[PDB]
């Protein structure tokens, strides 16, 4: 199914995922598309930072839901 | 100077700060105003998560700049 | 009538309500004022969590009553 | 170490615990001392609900800390 991930800088991308995918799995797909390693990503749904080991289902993220993405860098 | 801190869920608060305030200082101010514990706060500007030991001036955060606020639970 | 909804981190929200308002109506007022999604809200009176579908009058909540608010975020 | 568990009706109990105790272990001690079943207990520290599987040291809960206890039961 499709979900959207919107950066805080206004860029939207479309990902193909399954309810069973972990947040770690979703970050790997984002790297596949955008080149950002998972450790430098923080994903956000309903105002909360999500945990690598929980699933989209855990968070009730469904078809065409929008997550937000921010970078987590050191020094910048 | 005044800055705006916005959650992704529609709440805006205004804070009085100085350019030399650290992000740690700013989270303490948000705790004072809104009650949110500092370890559960993640502040965002320029599409990225901010670090506790840097100042507002370090990130070029100026008067009337908007920061975003998201929550992080986990061990916090 | 007015009621007060206190968090466990020392903040107080004042709400205008009616005795016939449901717990869900109260959560929608809190979403309007504070941005908190109703799905994350748990309202408390007399030390216990309150249920969707009941009215304020069903719990003997009256003018100037104080409720508590705690958050429960799906999946942490 | 000693900790306090306080309900929102002001009922306070003290418990003897170790930093390595899980939140579930704490709920079990509460059941032993006060006869509240663990399923009915929501334990809160720093405004956030605590996960059953995590330890007191995971949350940096130190000697003489106060946890709040909210009761969850349908029908009242």
């Amino acid at each position: 199914m499709q979900i959207f991930v919107k950066t805080l800088t206004g860029k939207t991308i479309t990902l193909e995922v399954e309810p069973s995918d972990t947040i770690e799995n979703v970050k790997a797909k984002i790297q596949d598309k955008e080149g950002i390693p998972p450790d430098q990503q923080r994903l956000i749904f309903a105002g909360k930072q999500l945990e690598d080991g929980r699933t989209l289902s855990d968070y009730n993220i469904q078809k065409e839901s929008t997550l937000h993405l921010v970078l987590r860098l050191r020094g910048g």
